């Protein structure tokens, strides 16, 4: 599929009012361990849609680390447009979203989880910042 899935995006680098983080906040990952990933929207702010992927550091095809597992089928789904991505299942307002992610085999290096966010019309995305989480193996 594509990260060219973006054609209507506004790039917004840095820390924003939207945050992608992992519950427990691990400094490092452990191959085959299932971490809970959450996408959050701070004080009087909300989102209506999003996307989510994982990638090995430095890599920009089939270079996606680990696998996602759906927790809330009323909120999330795998995108039939891009199967390696997790996205919203309804454009209804949310302040939180959660998904499982399972750590890739021993010695896969560093992994970045990236999210994009649509609030009203605008789709926001970035390479570095609060919608981005890098996790390494050691």
């Amino acid at each position: 599929c594509s990260r060219i899935l973006r054609a209507q995006g506004t790039r917004r680098e840095g820390y924003t009012e939207f945050s992608l983080r992992v519950e427990g906040d691990p400094d490092f990952y452990k191959p085959g361990t299932s971490y809970r990933v959450t996408l959050s929207a701070a004080p009087p702010s909300y989102f209506r849609g999003f996307t989510l992927i994982a990638l090995r550091e430095n890599r920009e095809e089939e270079d996606h680390a680990g696998t996602f597992q759906i927790i809330d089928e009323e909120e999330t789904q795998f995108m039939s447009n891009c199967p390696v991505a997790v996205t919203e299942s309804t454009p209804r307002r949310r302040t939180r979203i959660q998904v499982f992610w399972i750590a890739p085999p021993a010695g896969t290096g560093c992994v970045i989880l990236k999210a994009s966010i649509v609030q009203k019309r605008i789709i926001y995305f970035q390479d570095e910042g609060s919608l981005t989480k890098k996790l390494c193996e050691q």
